[PDB]
């Protein structure tokens, strides 16, 4: 037993290492990079703690920047693999939920520290190699964001458990934050190792068990993440990894009456599909399935006449070309005041032309390649469509998939304000610029407001305080998270929570205590010390 | 302007008046009861501030305990009325949302004080008359719970606004809790004037506008609630009352692309139907519609051998027979240890037979009648079902008479085997089933309760023995939402028993906590960077 | 537009850079020192965002440690310039006060960060060159203290807004912290770039507009401060810089009915002048003008027999000779126990003689020159007065030479019996007369005082006996103040707890109102006591 009201360790954001030349983290990275690239492995399912290949189709995981070089080979999950995954989760449930919160929280605090230290460059390298991230992109994702999710989630949960009601006289009221009944189905995207690791672990923390199907092109980092958690003491069957395209996993998971929730990322259409499925089939499930996730998007930047040219240029290059434009959202559209374009337009184009995409084991590259052949084709189609469209290819537009899925940084010049519908059909290094007359700032904000339904983030570049405030007012609803004098980009944990595209309902996604509450079912407990012994009410008296 | 970080008044639960003989509030109540009953009124739509009867069929609102006596007449809303209400809500949106939080809050704080003072016995009487509540039931509902919702939600909202993120060095992060785009559709049940009043006002507080369709039999109190809110300063069009059965209202609201959310009560099947509809048609809406509500249920009480018999008796009588069993849930099943039944069985049956249901203007009555003809018929069916059933005996009560009011007597069913839950949910009325179990089979009975209950909102254990209490807390942890120790299991007091819900439900975002107000917001982060990067190159590239 | 209750960032004191050899801030500093010295500029007024030279007489701004070298040239404000600055302030007021606190706050937060990074060495260099500060004196003033002023004032302001009343039942009470009606007049001294920058920006933060009149010798750093603020996003006309001696500026500003307050730091001589001038015109002002400021003073150090000699010796050197004794207060009198003087007197004199005053672009120098010819003269007069006095011996230093800079050597005087400059008077007293020496100090004005003693009774005796003899008291350190750490003070009898360094200052730039809403007020006027 134990008699205490304990605290969890206070979290702070994990520092970002630079990997400068001659740094010790740089040397350790090269060691891990070589270790992973020279020794490809089976990428097995992990079900009830046991690691095995299944009988499904073998699919190679390759380096996107060098797709002749294989990192590993997984087996596409069969229905039977999926069924085993679900039985393993259900079977582990009782012992996992019976652990005190602190013991469950220690698993992820230990995992965070393992990732911060001895596992650091290995998870980063795995992410670099499988997902074609530069070391910086891997460091902010696979290391810092995942570590932050774990430590801040533990703190979030402890804060939740402490939210308690008022006790009136003669009584005692308490709230018990129960885990869910049944298993959680986590489906994770290629874009981030952090999301990949967090969607399955966040409900686990609250006492739930999980089947996890990661994206194929992220599976090397996913599998190592699974190993890391095991090394941290995660009991077998608490999270169950099944690899592949997810088709057979979804057949099984959505047919199981014990399905408690789905933690995922996807489009509005995907949400709608799952909504329609769960609603149509609600009578099949023991619990009402909880559908929790986020969408992707494409972002905008608007520069006022008072914009600092160099800050804008840099915000644009990073916002559009960090990770080859393959974050959950990237900057696709820039709205630049004429006088500002006169001052930094040529520089933007020149820097874009010089920007290096290549093998990310060459640390001098800015970035790598697109994630797979499918993503490559969509970028080529968008580029060709731009060439023929009455818009100019000011720089870039070159592509070559002979060795890696490489697409050059591309700037399009649109005479008229760029139509949003066109930029959402691909994810890649494609920036559209519209130059507008300085004096039409308010008109352009209205065009941005009127024509943006798919932005996660937006930014205004301006030193003028009125212009900043006007943008904050006028574009209040045109994007979720909004930025002043910086690139609009991914959130740091605990610093830019919430957001979402216009009209969305995703404030319960990862990044705040609201996400963890979805994986709980609160009940109130009331005890009355001296309750009534006569049912008569005062008003009934003669 | 204004330069301040303001606090809202600190909320405390509103005191409950007793209306004992010779009390001033009892005299005021009698004045109000006569005024409403002797002067039936039109019950019009309130659209954009204009009170109008429409062209739909006229429907009488009556006293359920004396259905020959009209209280008013409403008109069934047409599609045109519903369209006008939506347009009024969208017209009022801009000025309302632009009001500072404090001024929007003031409206509902003022309404709280109006209901606590000058409007108190009028709203109570309206609820008494229309919903057939005793004054005690009116008081805890129409007065105290509605007041507590307003004052506590204002405090909840202010607490939400204060939830802010970390600022790293060189930056400033802030969170903006935006209203939704579009209107909220509020659909409210007959059972509580408080719920009827809270579901449309809670979103309004956060800067939204609303169409409100109340239940026909609650429409006298709902219309007066609407008048109260106007007297407190609610601007026109912010809440728009449309009367009737809701069919045409739902046609229009669910077809309008500006539908932002629905705030309602209903069954799992209703939730499923709305999920199915919104998912199938997601492409029609500007925003992802938010479906926020709660369900009803039927509750249980288990008495251990160490239960205090007078306490158990009182909790069963009040739990099953308060408001004729017509709360959101009520006690339908009691599981009582043999030796405790020997001590209080005869007294339970005798008290139940003596319990007076009648005209609630006669304050000496315990309670009134069922809410309408349809509910009466369902009770009759349940009683005849029991009479013909081999398993069960009518031990007391079972009489019914709809000739003057919709009256059904307090009824106790004795069941040889544990009562099958599926029977007790087909009605809402004063029907208590009792199962007597051998003292020594306490844990077995707990397993039976657990295995056979899917629809309990609340549950209670009566027991002085601490092991027995703790065993119930553990073993029935998931068999009900809110759980009670040595008291009747019933409706929560605001801020004292939040959350709950039936097994597997997902309704922790319902009214009663800050989580509900967050659903009527769309939070965004704002990040200003003071000295952003001016070169895009990264340290690892050197 | 926002629905939120926001927090401002948490302020921490800015780290002081050491500028040691081979350090990168040293290289960056040398670049800025050359760039400012080799390319003197016009120093214009800044009125409604417009940078304009005026028609008043041209006045050069030079390096005090090399007064032949011009740093820039300003024009002395004319009545017309002053009137233009006032109109620009009043015209800018409406859009500035209408900005939300957070947006006004961002300007100074952004300025703070700009000063910490890209502007750091330039502003420090301008302060070194114009005011003759060593790089250390520049860094703790022009950089760290100004940065701290901005970040902590933002935190202080936000904590003021949060100070709210209690609501009884049936009501809602709130407090609105309004800005002032009218413009605030900031007049700032040569001593500190940080003070020069804080006096106009602090009222600005609370939503006021300002005319700012800096000291001629500080005007290079002040103008760059103005540019930095503009680069941070300060809207035009919110602060208006008028250069010169300020005679014309005061003529206009103190006659204008819209004068809301004066924010000043410098001599009590020139504050008497300006205190008085309001005293007469009082019926003319729309608002009761708020006079807020601080004056100078000179400090004592008393060393008990238990004083550590190395500590005392170091406290005296730095306290007396940091910035050539020209801080808002300097150590000018020391009272040293005989046994202690035997142990460190010779070393004090020796060190004082070796202390290098010179061109502060020579980073090996301890300090530079006095601020101007007027200051040079008053020290010479003081030195020559000491020579000619009986009870006074010039034990070391006393030399001076204004031929190239305004240089006065570190000087220690010895008096048998008990102006800004590097002059220290030492009185040696017998150990066993500690309490009598305390009485003497008490009876003999002083801003800060310090006791050097390891003995706790001795320490506590001084804290008790000199409680009212100084406004800031120090134990085992030089009395030479840091934002948020040693606030308040003032000379004996002064009323200046509302000066810079605490929330009380920002409150002087606000007029608070209460707002009360009653939800269900009385509908009858008769009282219960009136019934029959
Ligand atoms: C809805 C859906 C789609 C949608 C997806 C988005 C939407 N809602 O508008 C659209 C409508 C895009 C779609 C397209 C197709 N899909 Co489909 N899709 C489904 C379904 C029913 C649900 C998937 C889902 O939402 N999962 C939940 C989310 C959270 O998980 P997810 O891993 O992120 O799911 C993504 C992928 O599954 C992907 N996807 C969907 N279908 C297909 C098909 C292929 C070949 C690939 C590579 C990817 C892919 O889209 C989802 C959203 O990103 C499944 C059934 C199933 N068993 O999976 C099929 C299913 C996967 N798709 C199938 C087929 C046949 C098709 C189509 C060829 C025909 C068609 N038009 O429906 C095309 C191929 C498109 C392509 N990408 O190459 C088959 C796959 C058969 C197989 N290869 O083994 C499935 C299994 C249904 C079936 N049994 O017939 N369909
Ligand atoms: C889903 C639904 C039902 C369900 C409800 C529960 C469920 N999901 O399993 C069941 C399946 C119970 C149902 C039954 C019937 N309903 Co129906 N119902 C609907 C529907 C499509 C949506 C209602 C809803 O969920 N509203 C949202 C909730 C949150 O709001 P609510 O006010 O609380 O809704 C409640 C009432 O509408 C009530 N209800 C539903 N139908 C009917 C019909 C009548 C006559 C009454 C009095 C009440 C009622 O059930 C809801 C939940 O309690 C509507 C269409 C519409 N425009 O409203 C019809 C609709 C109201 N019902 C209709 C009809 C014809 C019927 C039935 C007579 C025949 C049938 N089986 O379809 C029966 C009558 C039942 C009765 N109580 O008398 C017609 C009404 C025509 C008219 N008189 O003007 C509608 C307009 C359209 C339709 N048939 O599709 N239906
Ligand atoms: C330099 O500072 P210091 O410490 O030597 O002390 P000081 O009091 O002489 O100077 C402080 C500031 O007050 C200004 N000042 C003096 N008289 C003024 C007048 N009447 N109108 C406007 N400004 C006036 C000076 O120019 C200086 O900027």
């Amino acid at each position: 037993h134990m008699d205490a009201i304990t605290q969890v360790p206070v979290p702070a954001n994990e520092p970002v290492h630079d990997y400068a030349p001659k740094s010790p983290e740089r040397t350790r990275l090269r060691t891990e990079l070589a270790s992973l690239a020279d020794h490809p492995i089976d990428l097995p399912h992990v079900i009830g703690g046991r690691h095995r290949m299944g009988d499904g189709e073998r699919i190679d995981v390759v380096q996107p920047h060098r797709h002749a070089a294989r990192l590993g080979t997984l087996t596409n999950a069969t229905h039977a693999d999926a069924a085993a995954a679900v039985e393993a989760a259900m079977s582990a449930k009782s012992d996992w939920a019976a652990l005190p919160f602190d013991e469950r929280a220690a698993v992820f605090l230990r995992a965070a520290d393992l990732l911060a230290g001895p596992w650091r460059e290995k998870i980063a390298a795995a992410t670099m190699l499988g997902q074609s991230k530069s070391v910086y992109q891997a460091e902010i994702d696979a290391v810092c964001e995942l570590i932050d999710f774990w430590r801040f989630n533990v703190a979030f949960a402890r804060q939740i458990l402490e939210q308690q009601p008022i006790s009136g006289p003669g009584e005692w009221n308490r709230i018990d934050y129960r885990p869910l009944d049944g298993f959680v189905y986590a489906i994770t995207p290629f874009n981030f190792t952090s999301i990949a690791g967090n969607l399955p672990t966040a409900p686990a923390l609250m006492g739930n068990t999980v089947i996890w199907k990661p994206s194929i092109t992220q599976t090397l980092a996913a599998y190592l993440t699974m190993q890391l958690l095991e090394a941290a003491g995660l009991p077998p069957g608490v999270i169950n990894l099944v690899t592949g395209d997810g088709f057979a996993v979804s057949d099984v998971a959505l047919a199981d009456p014990r399905l408690a929730g789905i933690h995922f990322t996807g489009s509005t259409a995907t949400f709608g599909h799952l909504w329609q499925w769960v609603g149509t089939n609600i009578g099949r499930y023991h619990s009402y399935p909880r559908l929790v996730g986020e969408t992707g998007g494409k972002d905008f930047v608007v520069a006022h006449a008072s914009a600092r040219p160099d800050v804008l240029r840099t915000a644009l290059i990073r916002g559009a070309f960090d990770y080859q434009g393959q974050k959950c959202s990237a900057v696709s559209r820039a709205f630049i005041a004429h006088s500002v374009w006169q001052r930094m337009g040529d520089e933007l184009l020149a820097k874009a032309a010089e920007l290096r995409y290549g093998d990310i084991t060459d640390l001098s590259n800015y970035g790598g390649a697109l994630i797979d052949q499918r993503a490559f084709v969509k970028n080529v189609d968008a580029i060709e469509r731009a060439k023929g469209a009455a818009v100019t290819v000011a720089v870039g537009g070159e592509y070559d998939d002979s060795e890696g899925y490489f697409v050059r940084p591309t700037v399009l010049l649109s005479d008229d304000p760029t139509d949003e519908s066109f930029v959402i059909e691909y994810f890649g290094p494609l920036l559209s610029v519209h130059v507008y007359p300085d004096e039409r700032y308010e008109q352009i904000l209205d065009v941005i407001d009127t024509g943006s339904r798919y932005a996660l983030t937006g930014a205004v570049i301006a030193d003028d305080r009125q212009a900043v405030l006007t943008a904050l007012d006028r574009l209040r609803f045109a994007a979720g998270n909004f930025y002043v004098n910086d690139k609009p980009t991914g959130a740091v944990v605990g610093r830019q929570p919430f957001g979402g595209a216009r009209g969305s309902d995703t404030n319960d996604k990862a990044g705040s205590p609201l996400n963890l509450l979805r994986w709980t079912s609160a009940r109130s407990i009331k005890e009355t010390f001296v309750a009534a012994t006569d049912h008569i009410y005062p008003h009934m008296a003669v």
